[PDB]
């Protein structure tokens, strides 16, 4: 019943605290868990799993990152019989992911603490109504490396909308390991942003509302058209494992689709998640040049995901998993609907209608019905909802919509006509900057294209002139297609020149003899815009190009680096990819960018209109034709459905 | 009741057949009418008649292209008075929309033609299961100014996909206006692709089926959220009015969102739509040097719409707008269905959950009701999906899906490993090249920013690197807005710099200050790969950049001309922004070019999968904040049961 991928239990969870507390016993230890997830089982061994899954026997095996006694430990627990294997302290720069309890303890200290009591004071502000947020601080060139954090703080009183009011100019760096305030200065009075219209809670808001919208309610007759057999989804000509890990978020696995034409169900897709974050502002001045923040390397996407509101979040007849996290204490906590998932109608899946054939009307058009496995991660303000689509067709749109609330630093400049120097970011509302900033993340996508054996061709678009007379025309455009023998040859600045970029397998062929392949349909690129030397960009130095591929390898999971808060960018994707490996008809792994530049707008005020990002995985020469072409539209069945 | 921008109804066309054959009677005339439209009524009239619609009279002007006795006549009518206006010769070069009954007659030519009678004997084809179609040709340089078209011809027998089953190696030409044929070069013996397994209609295809794509039913308990009075919608805080025109397609206009904070209805676009097509093919040969349709000046976007299928090609419950197109002798034709609108459910308009404040749980998500009014226009093998996709959040998103059959050149190779040469497209399927081509649409987007008066500003972000010591940061980025001056500036090839691109009205700010505007957010940009001297991009030289900005002009319209089959390009947008006249604060007109590059795959045979493409107009300082901060979601009703 338990799949070797499925995510941790409650009473996994129970047996990592447990096995820990025993060697390590709180009475005498400080024990603090800041990681606990599955170690990843070897892919042969999960690839032997697959054909034989009542035979195939793997251990559950969990690997933790804990402070213990302010050192890093990493520990590797085999579950099956309650060991544990390796116990090793981590040497390194960096530091592991925030708990959510020393966050708790440490935006309290500002209100404890008598300079920040006294500036608050001298504001007029009310004490009582402040709260404070811990930032991360990252590296900038000192040899110093202690576990701080920025604290700011904000007023709450009559809205909850907090990031909103911030209480700028106050420099307060806090040491999270001694659980104090380092540093204090109080530089700049500058003016709290209202508390009026702020508000985005139905519940707190007045009329008039508007505009109507018009209810909806639908039926499926015959029930949903995917299972779900614990973690295991089967859909239409689909396969797949949705997987959960606190720092990753979902990760999608084992992603087959079954070819009617050749009988057999097909690899596309081994594992597929969002490995990093990287959200750089621009404001240089001491209130926000810290302020980049690594979101799944240093707050965790599983521990900030959120439960998803039925109904809204996800459409009505949604389907729900729950998750479990833990805390600082190695304690699960359970994730009410953490991922949904559900079928999308009304998208046409092919059409033709034709006029060309003498006395004769010909016409058809047939309907999709897609699947979406949707969850929501939310850190500070911001919010992200993470989909993976998948269709019939084979084409699989991995999206990211953000909204949430813009980081708003306060000012007293009340009109744009007041403005005499670069403040940053745009005037949204009185009294409140917009800070510019960048949203960056890299999907690790593990393609084994109908097997593991892949290459990664770059598809050139090339311009050729006719100048010899041998055509009435002066040019065309035909392909070059180049396989990436290394890792330096797969490093692609999207834009810079027209290319399709594809991975195929090279042993594998159409009958008419063409490599069966995956291809990106990217959206507009961001490329960064931080210099090489920035320490922000040297920590996200795998935002330098918009497309990697790797070789295959167990222990590169995380694009930042294993540990992200304090990092000096030693263990990042660049760093990886120096060894310049060799990637022709091997086990290889996409990694693909994806962002946005946020200059931000009024609209985005109070609280943000979705933005959706998306790009896609189409087959390409995979199918020997159109998957689809014996594919019947859903029936149309008249209200109610009985 | 008939609004001044309505499409032309039924008696208007027999209006105009009635008062042009009164002048040019059939008896001693050859009469074709190429095409009738509406006459673009006066802008600040048609801005009057909207403040009194009850009030102000605007005479129904009829623009009409007729070839009469072998000359182009280019007629105006008064239809209130019923009287033509103006009658005059065009004298330049180029022709207009190819009439689909001077086609009909054109495709029968060869099969009475000896030469290709013989030419298919010695084949071995059925001469009773050929069917041809009419290609434009353009021009090449040479000073022959004729209505010639190239004919290609296919086999029928067990399939109606004729597309794919060509008979390559046969240059016919044809003269339209003499209606023979004046070359015939018979080149090359390719074979015919097999018939087998190219049908694509559900009737005509044996088991298996599958996937099973589970049913929907589904129903609004308060009907719909918007209503058609005739042309003229009215749905949430938007109005626009839906016209049609039978060169152009459908056509978007006055469109206008009520804002609730200020409550007042405000202008956003004045008229939208494609201009027009171009999909060169890369195929320098003999057999298909001359092919790169202009759709929309050769074929017309509107006399090329398609009925659309209810419950497939819009979803159930889809409001019909029939319009009326006509014939070469003038006789209004019902084009059933022509256009749909439907909302679309399921979107999250927007959402915050709040962990930041001790000891309270926080969360919001709302969601939104789309708005969208599609067409579908066939051209040959081509199938254009164009939507318009209106948000109660400001946003408009057009939208263009593709999909039908590829146009396959014939060839004797089966299989990758026999190809010794470029054959200037994919082997998809035995003896069946896919040839490379691109599709290039341009919008005209009339953009009235709260009002005429309008400017093109371009936000650039820069890098600035701190190098004196005053930051612990070494970069950041920060904008730079710059107005566009002339035409000249506002000429953008997106993806050389990072921008956003903003029409705004300089005379209209927020209470902070910033100026009222909307931006575009594109997809990833084609550009063009044949040379800029070749004289298919010569006539397409609209496709040169991806953004253009001109003033406001009656008689600019159509962006490869008004007259292009076989147009020179001396009347496209690249030339008449020869004149580089001045675009600040004043009323200008936005052009976008969309498009791909088709590097055909096996999965788009034997007919494709749809593949979408769209932009988002996304107001931007327009609204003094998110206009859907007040915007309640959908009210959830429970399926009623049975
Ligand atoms: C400060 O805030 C508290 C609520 O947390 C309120 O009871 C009190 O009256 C406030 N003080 C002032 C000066 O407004
Ligand atoms: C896996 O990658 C890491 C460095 O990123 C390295 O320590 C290890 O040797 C690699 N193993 C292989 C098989 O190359
Ligand atoms: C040619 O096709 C017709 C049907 O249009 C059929 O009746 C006739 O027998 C065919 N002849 C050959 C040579 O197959
Ligand atoms: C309006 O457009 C036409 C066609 O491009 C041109 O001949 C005319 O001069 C234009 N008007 C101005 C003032 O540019
Ligand atoms: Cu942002
Ligand atoms: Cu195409
Ligand atoms: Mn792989
Ligand atoms: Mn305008
Ligand atoms: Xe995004
Ligand atoms: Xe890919
Ligand atoms: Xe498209
Ligand atoms: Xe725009």
């Amino acid at each position: 019943v338990q799949h070797p991928l499925d995510p941790l239990t409650k009473e996994e969870f129970l047996a990592v605290q447990t096995i820990v507390q025993n060697k390590y016993p709180i009475s005498n230890n400080r024990l603090a868990f800041h990681y606990i997830g599955l170690d990843d089982p070897e892919k042969d061994h999960v690839l032997r799993y697959e054909t034989h899954p009542t035979l195939v026997s793997i251990p559950r095996k969990i690997f933790v990152v804990a402070i213990i006694n302010s050192q890093t430990h990493e520990i590797l627990i085999n579950l099956r019989i309650r060991s544990i294997v390796s116990d090793n302290i981590h040497n390194g720069y960096g530091f592991p992911i925030l708990s959510v309890d020393e966050q708790s303890l440490a935006i309290k200290l500002p209100l404890k603490y008598p300079p920040f009591i006294d500036s608050v004071k001298k504001r007029g502000l009310n004490l009582s109504e402040i709260v404070c947020s811990s930032f991360t601080m990252g590296w900038f060139g000192e040899e110093k490396n202690v576990r701080t954090v920025r604290l700011d703080c904000f007023m709450k009183e009559s809205t909850v909308n907090i990031y909103v009011r911030p209480i700028t100019g106050i420099t307060i760096v806090a040491d999270l390991d001694l659980m104090k305030i380092v540093e204090y200065h109080d530089r700049d009075i500058e003016a709290v942003p209202t508390a009026e219209n702020t508000e985005y809670q139905v519940s707190k808001q007045s009329p008039p509302f508007g505009p109507k919208q018009h209810s909806l309610t639908s039926h499926q007759p015959q029930g949903p058209g995917f299972q779900i057999n614990g973690h295991s989804v089967s859909w239409a000509n689909w396969k797949f494992h949705i997987g959960f890990d606190v720092r990753a978020g979902i990760v999608i696995s084992l992603a087959s689709i079954y070819d009617l034409e050749k009988h057999k169900s097909r690899r596309v897709l081994y594992k597929g998640y969002i490995s990093e974050l990287f959200v750089p502002y621009q404001d240089p001045t001491e209130e926000f040049y810290f302020k980049t923040f690594f979101d799944s390397g240093e707050f965790g996407f599983g521990l900030s995901t959120v439960s998803l509101i039925p109904n809204r979040d996800c459409p009505p007849h949604a389907q729900f998993i729950d998750t479990y996290v833990h805390s600082a204490n190695g304690t699960p906590i359970l994730l009410k609907n953490a991922i949904c998932v559900f079928e999308q109608y009304g998208n046409i899946m092919w059409r033709h209608t034709e006029n060309g054939i003498p006395n004769e009307s010909i016409e058809e058009s047939r309907t999709e019905v897609n699947l979406i496995v949707r969850t929501i991660v939310t850190v500070g303000n911001y919010d992200n909802v993470i989909d993976w689509e998948f269709k019939a067709s084979g084409s699989i749109k991995p999206s990211i919509a953000l909204s949430g609330i813009l980081e708003i630093k306060g000012t007293n400049i009340k009109h744009k006509d007041e403005i005499k120097e670069d403040l940053h970011g745009k005037l949204v509302s009185a009294n409140s900057i917009g800070i510019y900033h960048d949203h960056f993340y890299i999907y690790y996508l593990d393609f084994d294209i109908d097997g593991t054996h892949n290459s990664f061709e770059k598809t050139s678009l090339k311009t050729v002139r006719i100048k010899d007379g041998s055509s009435k025309r002066k040019s065309y455009w035909t392909t070059e297609t180049q396989t990436a023998k290394t890792e330096s040859d797969a490093k692609i600045t999207i834009g810079l020149a027209p290319a399709e970029l594809v991975v195929v397998n090279p042993n594998i062929k159409t009958a008419v003899g063409n490599e069966v392949g995956y291809r990106l349909i990217p959206a507009i690129p961001a490329h960064p815009l931080l210099t090489e030397d920035d320490y922000p960009q040297i920590r996200g130095a795998f935002t330098n190009y918009n497309v990697w591929v790797t070789a295959y390898n167990r222990t590169e999971k995380w694009a930042g680096g294993l540990y992200v808060d304090h990092s000096r960018g030693d263990d990042t994707l660049a760093v990886w990819t120096k060894q310049n490996r060799e990637i022709v008809n091997k086990d290889i792994v996409m990694w693909h960018v994806v962002g946005i530049h946020h200059v931000p707008a009024q609209e985005d005020f109070p609280i943000m209109p979705l933005l959706s990002t998306s790009f896609e995985l189409r087959p390409t020469n995979f199918f020997e034709r159109n998957p689809v072409l014996k594919t019947l539209s859903p029936r149309d069945v008249a209200w109610p459905g009985c």
